[PDB]
């Protein structure tokens, strides 16, 4: 996923 995104990643999605 946004694991290596930074984009998709929201204010707090996940710990990759």
């Amino acid at each position: 996923g946004a694991c290596s995104d930074p984009r998709a990643n929201y204010d707090h999605p996940e710990i990759c």
